């Protein structure tokens, strides 16, 4: 069947506003985590976040931006970058039934939902709400707000699956290529960063609270004293393209997507089962005839989650486990954006031949022993990389990407 | 290529709490629309809705329902119905990697997004928010809250695309069967009904406001004096199953899904383009060697939307219009749940051999001439039926279903 490759990428993240900045951060092991007065003022216990350090004012046409929440803004900027990176002209990708968009968010916009409800409850009612809240607050905001301005004619929808959202978007893009239905699908996602949503995670005890005085040290996947994830926002987009189409136009090809796993735990709402993750990784590796050289773990800095994933990795790989690092120790957890951003970090590692460090491991967890968790930037000629995304609701995605 | 059939259905709708009540309403042309004191009290101009008339107290086990918003409640009940209808024992569908779930909502839970933020701002902060808000409020709530208790091991995620949400869910389930990845996928959706979300639509002028004194007349697709849609809630689920698998287990088969179109307008953010709909219908009809006997239109009762769709229908079918009716005139617009509910209405018409009326057309729109809009319940042997879902943000889905 038809083969899918990645021919362009774009990213707005806590560790950089484009792939050059991101690459520099990854090589330097630089944290994107800062203290948040907003989170503290809200009454949360977690006062740290992976914020986007970019003034987005004026970067998007008013007729376009008026419909957007922050998740859409970040995804739109990421898409602009990916189109430039891929070398695609509007003549080629616009008004083209074979060009689609699959991009989502984990939460939509709790900020604008709450804005709408607060405004409605005041003296001015509907007039205070205004006419733009639906496209800001609806679950499909990221796809809707981008398909119009980019003149997309093919598929147009959002997948959501919490922490796995943008990984399933990429996988679904691969399926569209495999089915012969699309030549190009822009795939990715975005997530806003706001107390309105973050407080929901703090309320379930999911966020780091013990390291607020040292924000760069809060996200610490695999460290014995990890205490929850650090919430983040941002966006990413990749250009998923059918192989012959890419070759015909002289595309720059980063990698082929040679595996896509998607499974379900059918067990616990918020904790991973392990069994689902093993099936997901094995599914992504089926027929892949090369070893995994580097695995970018889901690894959110949670007591239970981090080691559940490691146990699954041991079962999958037996006595030949890959180099591993958890880039969330640098970036935080961008929820709906995490899958595509982490696919991008993995692609940059593949393209530039290095492994980004798993930072903040002062004492390695006993359940991580004997694995090559890479803690210093390492130059290495990679060929095949794997990235895991294991979301709330027992939803699992794994992507395997390989040089062509 | 593998073929996909529907072997079970389940529904909680403004017109009935199961398929027997729905069939009776469809045949009778009975409105599901009532006056809402909730909407009026909130300060809205629209005071009518398509509510679910069912006390859900104690229908779902405490430990399962604690994670759920109303969208998930409705989808869950619909799934129970669909499972019984398909004759699937727990052993048949649970803990089975070949069995998946793709189900979504258009809005997630605005009610619980707002609840979280309100709770956080009160005297108990995180303790008032509690540990269940993420699963209620996140965009993937419907898939997450069902995959766990039904012990689903295959695919597990939500698609969101506004009014097209659960139609794309069904189409993606078909794709999973076509790719040979799953033998059964439960597909569908749910939507809560609440002022928190409804007020956003009223604020953009989308909802009917002139008929609050006569709620049953408010939703009036194709009528010259239509003035916007009537918001609704509910759920639906269908069992999408690979053909040979269905036959081998002695399943009852309603219909084969013989076409699925998904396209994008890429045009004006606010209005349907018309051309996107044409492309979607044509995609769904590709290779289907029988005429479309009946078309369940998207038709929401909006001045612009209704006639845009009629124009697209004329372009596709010329002078050989199918029988058409807009069931939203009875049911209102259940947003994320509309695609699966309307596929179910269409399947019931196909199974029982009748065409449900397009009600409330007192004066046919000056731009609706030369088509067959059916306004009275009509018994007729049907073979091939089509259902359109054209979502906000220019996202289109069409399903074509045919007797085996």
């Amino acid at each position: 069947m038809k083969r899918a490759v990645i021919t362009g990428l774009g990213i707005v993240s806590s560790i950089g506003n484009n792939q050059q900045e991101v690459l520099a951060s990854l090589r330097e092991g630089r944290s994107g985590i800062t203290f948040s007065q907003e989170l503290k003022d809200s009454g949360m216990r977690s006062h740290v976040w992976g914020n986007v350090k970019l003034d987005t004012t004026g970067l998007i046409d008013r007729k376009v931006v008026r419909f957007m929440s922050d998740a859409s803004i970040y995804a739109f900027l990421s898409m602009e970058q990916a189109i430039a990176d891929a070398g695609l002209s509007p003549e080629a990708y616009q008004n083209n039934p074979r060009v689609g968009l699959i991009a989502g968010s984990g939460g939509g916009s709790p900020r604008f939902q709450v804005f709408g409800a607060d405004a409605m409850r005041g003296p001015r009612g509907l007039k205070a709400v205004g006419p733009y809240v639906v496209t800001k607050a609806m679950a499909s905001g990221v796809s809707a707000c981008l398909a119009t301005p980019f003149k997309i004619h093919g598929v147009n929808y959002s997948i959501s699956s919490a922490c796995a959202t943008s990984a399933h978007c990429i996988g679904n893009a691969v399926e569209q290529i495999q089915l012969g239905k699309q030549d190009i699908v822009f795939a990715g996602g975005g997530e806003e960063l706001c107390w309105e949503m973050a407080c929901e995670f703090d309320a379930m005890g999911a966020l780091s609270t013990k390291y607020n005085d040292t924000p760069e040290k809060a996200s610490r996947t695999y460290d014995a004293h990890r205490d929850g994830f650090v919430i983040a926002g941002g966006g990413g987009m990749v250009v998923v393209e059918e192989l012959e189409h890419a070759l015909a136009r002289g595309a720059h090809i980063y990698a082929e997507i040679v595996g896509y796993g998607a499974t379900s735990d059918g067990a616990d709402m918020v904790a991973p089962s392990g069994e689902g993750a093993v099936r997901c990784m094995k599914m992504a590796m089926h027929g892949v005839d090369t070893p995994i050289d580097y695995l970018n773990s889901h690894g959110t800095s949670t007591p239970v989650g981090d080691v559940k994933e490691l146990a699954a990795i041991r079962e999958v790989f037996g006595d030949k486990s890959p180099a591993i690092s958890a880039t969330k120790a640098m970036t935080g957890h961008s929820l709906g954006a995490a899958g595509v951003q982490e696919a991008i970090y993995s692609l940059l590692m593949l393209e530039h031949g290095f492994i980004a460090p798993s930072i903040n491991i002062e004492e390695l967890d006993e359940q991580a022993a004997g694995l090559n968790i890479v803690t210093e930037t390492t130059d290495r000629e990679l060929t095949t990389v794997m990235s895991n995304s294991f979301g709330f609701g027992g939803t699992n995605a794994t992507l395997v990407m390989r040089k062509l």
